[PDB]
């Protein structure tokens, strides 16, 4: 199956963040004993995984940057990086970052400049400048395009070259429904039938070189297409998650912390109800619905910053404490610590 | 002013639950040196507070139960109760539950049979059997009616006797909107003028005799009417919380645990965003809304019992960890242990 990767990505914002490392990239590099996989990033990391771990032998990378200022930082040896990542990545990341921040200071933004440490070339990938030729006959198209208004412009350039049935993916720079509407703009043509395309995500939920995980949005691709990506992703990335398109941002964006907290609440609360009060799940659901809609409606009504003025966080200490049993007892005591600090 | 207490309560369901005690009732007994207050429950405990701590000079309790099987269990001297509660309430509570449970297996439900340990008469309370008489010129009507479709029937008897602008309250046996709608049914009358009534709540959020707290629903009363009820509750119950009626159930009922967990989540999450990222509150609220709504939409779509089949609880571990800072650091590590356990 031919994989066309569209967008090689740039490292600058990984370095500038100050909190990324190469720990996944190092893990695969060792699995397959190819040290140069160790400092791959973004789409190049995920491409090595697909080729080396998931039997995907035909990989093309396309990016206009290859014919511009594609810069390869050779200052650091693969081996020292692998070595450092066994005990503490921080023995080496500070200087990797400084070196990149310095190169990035003067270097144009991607599609004109991009910063890597290992050429995709060196991993047996076809490299090209022409998106149209990359996608010709491609069964899996991985897009990795910049945020905002350029994505439809990038995409309409090659859309009619995408073979019917293809799997076409996006990552963190666009929401799925926005990505989908681009292909939708082209429904009606009978020569291409983009209506047959399987649109979804291959979202790392983090810089891929740091973490083995991928997030696959459901709602637009076929069952078969997402089962296919999920197997491929499990294998290549180590950890795959198949979830509805409408939870992609809630799970992957910086609201993830609130999503995690409240999903934990829900599961804990549900269990303490079913398992210790013997109720059917619908009883727990009904209560949970009202509780979630009402706290949410309060936040919308007065402002997130003004909730305490309207509902004294201490109001909950005298009622919820008698629910402090079963699964809920895992979370409730920490919650009590927070509300007690915060009361009027 | 005049407080009309409508319903004396029965102890049987407090005993039957096996988790209540008299620890508030005891507290106020010692604050005013009347040991007989130690073994009040329900509406009688709260009436002692408003008379003896808030300076409510005049109290009527109405209940058809007084002309029937109003049984005062005299077995236990207030003194062993008071003493027991100073150290450990469980040294005595079990035999009290035993005695109540016994004499309650055979005794008619309330309005026909009711169990108490101190007669309202001994507290210098006016006792009556006629609601209409109890409410004449009463400024604060505290209702304490059974759950179900008798509440309208009960209220439709004295509705035309309630003086204009009166405070009218409810507790755990009816939601405020449902309470309101009963008075609604008379909103045409020029003589009654029920349009002028200040409908709210005086909800304990637990058995009154165990905890000093009250919960006051906003939305139907005037601002001054809720203000003055708040002052009274403050002094009478020890802790008062005034909140929107839409939140009464989410806060006081079985779902309290979830409302607590998620409210904690919201506050920590917001704080970490404004104080650490330096973004306006509106940014956090925008994120929080999508997160709350989507996780709730999911529960509703697949069933609270099937969520994990659709969104792997481990999906949140590789994304939410990057939000582990500021106030969210107080709660996220606990959340991580819960998700970790439940992951597919």
């Amino acid at each position: 199956m031919k994989l066309a990767i569209l967008g090689a990505g740039c490292y600058r914002t990984h370095a500038a963040s100050g909190i990324t490392n190469f720990s996944r990239a190092c893990e695969v590099a060792e699995m397959v004993g190819k040290p140069e996989i160790a400092m791959t990033h973004s789409t190049i990391t995920m491409g090595a995984e697909l080729k080396e771990l998931a039997g995907v032998d035909e990989v093309v990378v396309a990016d206009p940057v290859f014919d511009n200022q594609f810069t390869v930082i050779d200052d650091f040896a693969y081996e020292d990086v692998i070595e450092a990542h066994k005990e503490d990545p921080e023995k080496i990341m500070p200087q990797i970052r400084e070196k990149v921040n310095e190169v990035a200071k003067e270097l144009p933004k991607p599609p004109e400049g991009a910063i890597h440490f290992t050429h995709p070339e060196d991993l047996g990938f076809e490299i090209t400048t022409d998106d149209r030729e990359a996608v010709a006959d491609a069964d899996f198209i991985m897009t990795w395009f910049p945020k905002g208004d350029m994505q439809p412009d990038i995409i309409n350039k090659f859309i009619d070259d995408i073979k019917p049935g293809a799997i076409v993916t996006h990552a963190c720079t666009i929401p799925t429904t926005k990505f989908y509407k681009i292909f939708e703009q082209k429904h009606g043509d009978l020569v291409t039938k983009p209506e047959t395309l399987n649109v979804t995500s291959y979202h790392p939920g983090a810089v891929p070189e740091m973490k083995g995980q991928v997030y696959i949005a459901e709602g637009y691709a076929s069952e078969d297409a997402i089962e296919t990506l999920f197997e491929l992703g499990q294998k290549a990335r180590g950890n795959a998650y198949r979830l509805p398109a409408e939870l992609l941002g809630p799970v992957c964006d910086m609201c993830s912390a609130l999503t995690a907290i409240t999903y934990a609440g829900i599961l804990s609360y549900r269990d303490s109800v079913t398992q210790v009060l013997g109720a059917p799940a619908s009883f727990a659901q009904m209560m949970a619905k009202e509780s979630l809609e009402q706290i949410t409606a309060l936040m919308e009504k007065v402002g997130i910053d003004k909730m305490e003025e309207n509902l004294d966080p201490g109001a909950l200490l005298g009622t919820a404490d008698s629910m402090n049993f079963g699964a809920s007892a895992e979370i409730l005591p920490t919650v009590f610590e927070i509300l007690e600090k915060r009361k009027k």
